[PDB]
């Protein structure tokens, strides 16, 4: 047999906001009962760190255990492409497993944000679609949000990023609103957060006029 | 050990009786040590034998790639019959089994809306023509663009997204030169779905 190790990147919104906390997560599955206490070693560009909180064994229904270690990272380091390494080993055993992760390499490209009002044919329905097109960005790590008059909006869905011909990404975010709120003149805003934007943030408004 | 993958027929093939839909079972990572691979097809439990098998293929990583294709009936797929692929090989200690069928559920008609480019995009050399297709089920769908009867090629489509009402939506973006849009050419977004009358609909989009 043998345990498996998976490494997960922080959330884009966490890396692009100084006030939030980005976390790299290392997950070990298929740990047997009589396996020694799993130990973790974290490395940032080869340099070992020690500010990683490790969680206890979590029994799964397939009679294996699950162990999770979480490392807090600096926004500056992750956005500069530093390499994070998770070294998993049992206490005593010489076998060791390593996994690494880092940001996508490549030239960051600034996204272009366009807002599209609902089609004239959709006005007959009870609810209209507000469309936010975000194209031409790299890497694909991005966060899109909707809001109106300050408060966040709730009923929106965002497509996965699609790789475009020029090597950049684009996606669409669709906010569904009641037609009444669109005709009453309310202002809706599409917030985009990407590392290639000024202050990692831009915003485009959309209202009936 | 090797791995097996099972693919559904193309949505365009299942929505036109003039075309032929086929389920595709692909066996990859077969080692040259053992080239013998056996297929067994089942349609709602009943085994069939009318499926063909493409001969082996080389790979840049010193592996093989054998394919088996079963032709299905349009009514059989749209009714939800399960299709099973049982791959037997010496490289597999027990035969791998893969099943597939159309998503069960009440079909829902797609709404298609064409959206012209944003005013802010007119400052670029190319503009974006957007086709919103929402409220459809199942996710099997085909979206194409054409201008003045001839098909367009420079478009990309997002994968279907599960909306909160249990239906799917997607966007298709046709990229055209700003000149062509400004000259008044008519572009059409074609959508093919089983819940549509004649399985086909198209919405146009022009400057005036
Ligand atoms: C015993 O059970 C455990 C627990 O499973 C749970 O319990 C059982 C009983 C069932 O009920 C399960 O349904 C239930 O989930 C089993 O543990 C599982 O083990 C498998 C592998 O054997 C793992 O699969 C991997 O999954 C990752 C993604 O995992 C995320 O998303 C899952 C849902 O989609 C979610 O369940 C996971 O917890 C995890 O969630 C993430 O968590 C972090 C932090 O917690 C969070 O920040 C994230 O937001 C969150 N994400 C989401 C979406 O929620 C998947 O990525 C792996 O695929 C990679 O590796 C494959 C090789 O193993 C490879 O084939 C793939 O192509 C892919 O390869 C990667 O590709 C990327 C490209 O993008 C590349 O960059 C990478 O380098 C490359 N890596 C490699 C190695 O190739 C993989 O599929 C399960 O996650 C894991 N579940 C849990 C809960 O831990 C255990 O296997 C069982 N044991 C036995 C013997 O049966
Ligand atoms: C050696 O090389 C070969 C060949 O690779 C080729 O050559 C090398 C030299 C490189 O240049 C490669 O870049 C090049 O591709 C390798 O064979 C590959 O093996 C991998 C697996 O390791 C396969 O990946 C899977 O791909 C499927 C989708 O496959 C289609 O799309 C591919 C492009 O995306 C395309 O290349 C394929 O040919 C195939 O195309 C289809 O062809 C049929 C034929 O008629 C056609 O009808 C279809 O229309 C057409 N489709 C398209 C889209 O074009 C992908 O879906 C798989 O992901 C699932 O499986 C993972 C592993 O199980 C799992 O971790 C994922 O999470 C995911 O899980 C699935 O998720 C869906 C939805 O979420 C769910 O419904 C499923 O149930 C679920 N399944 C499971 C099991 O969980 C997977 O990524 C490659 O396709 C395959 N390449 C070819 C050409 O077959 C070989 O691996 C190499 N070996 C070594 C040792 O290196």
């Amino acid at each position: 047999g043998g345990p498996s190790v998976f490494l997960f990147p922080p959330k884009p919104k966490d890396t692009l906001m100084i006030s939030r906390t980005p976390e790299v997560t290392c997950v070990v599955v298929d740990v047997s009962q009589e396996d020694p206490e799993v130990q973790f070693n974290w490395y940032v560009d080869g340099v070992e760190v020690h500010n990683a909180k490790t969680k206890p064994r979590e029994e799964q229904f397939n009679s294996t255990y699950r162990v999770v270690s979480v490392l807090t990272v600096l926004h500056q380091d992750w956005l500069n492409g530093k390499e994070y390494k998770c070294k998993v080993s049992n206490k005593g055993l010489p076998s060791s497993i390593e996994k690494t992760i880092s940001k996508a390499k490549g030239q960051p490209r600034e996204p272009q944000v366009y807002t599209l009002p609902p089609s004239q044919e959709e006005m007959t329905k009870n609810q209209v679609s507000l469309t936010c097109l975000v194209k031409g960005f790299y890497p694909s790590d991005i966060a899109v949000e909707w809001e109106s008059n300050g408060q966040p909006e709730n009923n929106y869905k965002t497509t996965p990023p699609v790789l475009d011909s020029d090597g950049s990404f684009f996606l669409y975010s669709r906010l569904t609103v009641d037609k009444s709120r669109w005709q009453e003149g309310n202002v809706f805003s599409c917030s985009v957060m990407h590392e290639a934007l000024h202050n990692h943030y831009t915003q485009k408004s959309l209202s009936l006029s």
